[PDB]
């Protein structure tokens, strides 16, 4: 049975159930067209998210596909997940509008740092969080690609979900991707979190570059230049000189970066930051990292079910995209 919908502006305009009341919006334009409000049937607050010209032309239609598709699988503690998904048409042919329904978060990962060091204590709930999400993400074949501080949302009880608010910011990118170097494991995800790790021990970027060739400058002091191992790996003559090119020395002792730090944090770190990818730490393997001791539970680690994206490799036609669309809308089954 179809609720019954109620209009409000919000310089937008929102047509929802009257299951979700005190609508405002929120952040502002970081967030997209996004309000908080107040579902009725939980008595939780929610973020109600509207697609901004969802089937304008074949790209519009696919990307809103696509995100459905991403939100409907996503059924993780640590990943953001779909709570409602619903339109005001009542048939496929009125179907023009999308909004996405999703748990309210307090904070981002900056906001819980604010530039001051966390608790060693702190930093392994925050990152064992981090790595339990990627986990279940990466079984799943799905990369991020874009994990940040910004990206990173916690509650009032340091409970963490990954997301995707989206390039903004270079500060937390795995070298191969500012390389262009073409083949990328789930592990430039891998990269990141070591970047965040860092930062919320010392309470400082660990790389602020100020454009693309520092990024990679100060990467490279700190992992190093390529060694004769990874250089193997790099076909263009051109390539491997231009690396080489950004870097000199081998790579420093993490000991002597973090000093002070638990060495189980440093350790860790050190597998994290490889430069060459297919040396770094998994998700898998980090969650089972010594540094975890007092949170890691091999039980309640949970993967993913198998998630289809071979609609990535279709050329379909506007109408069909928002037909699968609209499929997807019915076919939605709330969480418990
Ligand atoms: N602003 C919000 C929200 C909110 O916008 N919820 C709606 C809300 C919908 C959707 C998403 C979201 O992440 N969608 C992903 C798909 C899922 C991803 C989860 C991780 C792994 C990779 C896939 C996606 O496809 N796109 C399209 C391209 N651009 C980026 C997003 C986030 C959020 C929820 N909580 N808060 C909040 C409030 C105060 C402080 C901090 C956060």
């Amino acid at each position: 049975e179809r609720p019954t919908f109620y209009r409000q502006e919000l310089k937008t305009i929102w047509e929802v159930p009257e299951r979700y009341q005190n609508l405002s919006p929120v952040g502002s334009g970081a967030y997209g067209s996004v309000c908080a409000a107040f579902d009725t049937k939980t008595g939780h607050r929610v973020a109600v998210k509207k697609l901004s010209r969802p089937f304008q032309s074949i790209i519009h239609a696919k990307r809103t596909y696509r995100e459905l598709r991403l939100l409907k699988h996503m059924k993780h503690e640590n990943v953001i997940g779909l709570l409602d998904v619903f339109t005001p048409a009542r048939s496929l042919e009125e179907f023009n509008d999308v909004y996405l329904v999703t748990h309210l978060m307090g904070a981002d990962l900056n906001n819980i740092v604010k530039c001051q060091k966390l608790t060693d204590d702190h930093v392994q709930f925050l990152i064992y969080q981090i790595l339990r999400g990627l986990k279940y993400i990466h079984s799943a074949d799905i990369i991020h690609r874009d994990l940040k501080p910004s990206n990173l949302a916690v509650n009032e009880d340091c409970e963490l979900k990954i997301l995707d608010f989206g390039v903004a910011t270079r500060w937390y990118r795995a070298p191969e991707i500012m390389l262009n170097w073409m083949h990328y494991n789930q592990t430039v995800d891998i990269w990141s979190v070591g970047c965040i790790m860092a930062e919320l021990l010392t309470g400082r970027t660990l790389f602020p570059g100020t454009d693309h060739i520092d990024q990679l400058k100060l990467i490279l002091r700190l992992v190093g230049t390529p060694g004769a191992e990874l250089l193997k790996k790099i076909s263009s003559e051109s390539a491997r000189n231009y690396i080489q090119s950004l870097a000199q020395m081998p790579k420093m002792n993490f000991a002597n970066v973090f000093i002070g730090a638990n060495p189980l944090a440093v350790d860790l770190l050190e597998k994290m930051l490889v430069l060459d990818s297919d040396k770094r730490i998994t998700a898998a393997q980090a969650l089972a990292h010594a540094y975890f001791a007092q949170y890691h539970d091999p039980d309640d680690e949970p993967v993913a079910d198998p998630y289809d994206q071979s609609f990535e490799s279709r050329d379909l036609l506007i109408d069909e995209w928002k037909s699968l669309t609209y499929d997807e809308v019915i076919s939605f089954v709330p969480p418990p």
